[PDB]
């Protein structure tokens, strides 16, 4: 049975709720992104309309084999009429195909849906600017003071400089960063330019990547693992065993591995900056955990909301238990008091 905070009021809409079978009044399946909690239920017998981006199209057409019939696509930025009602899709500043969906309902009601979002101050200048929303549907995945992190230019300047550091002076250094779903895809390339190498990684992987409309991808990624010094390998495969592991298949070419792990939030945030970070190491392989959020800090979330100025909020994260409600809603209440709407 499909929860409240996934349907969209006097409309025939639901956001990201395919796994409760078919849903009694749904003429139309919106996805936000492809992330697997989100587009769960989703497979090559899909048999309804489903609305996404560009890219979400692409992933949905050549990773779970949705027919092509029932995919619809629509650019970003632009009102398009669907079933009878006007919706925007906006840039979520998530993974790959992330949007937010405006829906101008019928009755003169606005409602905003983030998805997944990392809020920023550009969004201010988005299609938003113009007018009100009256029901914000809320990624709150991070809506403590506690969660605190990086910019991911931050993130990103630690990762280019501690590669290149170690392969400097270590010209037979293998660099490996963990992967296991969309997103974060900067940690990897960002690293491999500044090495002068092409990415290295699975067939599988390689697919997924060939997906998402990245400029000049044919000149940044590969199969080839062996003309190759940045591999990509699945998450669960970064620790000591795993990397011991995939150096033994390497041919002799490399004698020590640096290793990244892209994590959300963890709580050595609370005590650490990330010019401080270190590795955990076991002889020649040392693993760094960095946090690349692709989800709004506390502080960025309080301040679009701040300035959207919703009448209503409705969390989509965290709901699960009474004092995670709770907590949420005080946030809320501060919030508005604060800035006087
Ligand atoms: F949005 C919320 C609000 C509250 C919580 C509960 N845990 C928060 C604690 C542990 C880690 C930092 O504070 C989770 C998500
Ligand atoms: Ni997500």
């Amino acid at each position: 049975t499909c929860p409240f905070y996934k349907k969209i009021p006097g409309t025939g809409f639901t956001v990201d709720a395919f796994q409760y079978g078919v849903v009694e009044g749904c003429t139309a399946y919106f996805l936000t992104h492809f992330h697997s909690d989100h587009y769960a239920g989703l497979s090559k017998h899909f048999t309804f309309p489903v609305y996404c981006s560009e890219i979400t199209g692409n992933l949905l057409k050549n990773k779970l084999h949705v027919q092509e019939q029932y995919i619809h696509p629509l650019p970003l930025d632009t009102e398009c009429i669907v079933n009878g009602v006007k919706v925007v899709l906006l840039d979520a500043n998530h993974c790959p195909g992330a949007v937010m969906i405006l829906f101008y309902l019928p009755n003169g009601t606005v409602i905003l849906h983030t998805g997944d979002f990392r809020a920023d101050p550009s969004m201010e200048r988005s299609l938003l600017a113009d007018q009100k929303v009256h029901m914000l549907y809320l990624d709150t995945t991070y809506c403590s003071p506690e969660y605190t992190f990086p910019s991911q230019q931050e993130v990103i300047r630690f990762a280019i400089n501690t590669a290149f550091e170690a392969v400097t002076l270590n010209p037979h250094a293998l660099v490996v960063c963990g992967t296991y779903s969309i997103g974060k895809e900067k940690v990897f390339l960002a690293i491999a330019d500044v090495l002068g190498s092409k990415v290295g990684m699975s067939q599988e992987k390689y697919k997924t990547l060939q997906c998402l409309n990245i400029p000049e991808i044919n000149s940044l990624i590969t199969t080839d693992m062996c003309s190759s010094l940045v591999h990509l390998l699945p998450m669960m495969q970064i620790n000591f065993k795993g990397l011991q592991s995939h150096l033994k298949k390497c041919g002799g070419k490399y004698n020590q591995i640096l290793a990244f792990r892209p994590t959300g939030w963890t709580h050595s945030n609370k005590f650490t900056r990330i010019a401080d970070v270190i590795p955990q190491t076991k002889g020649n392989i040392s693993i760094y955990g960095i946090p690349y959020s692709e989800h709004s800090s506390y502080l960025e979330m309080k301040r679009f909301v701040q300035w959207l100025k919703p009448q209503k909020i409705i969390p989509t994260v965290n709901v699960g238990t009474w004092k995670s409600r709770s907590t949420m809603e005080k946030y809320f209440r501060e919030w508005k008091l604060e800035a006087g709407y």
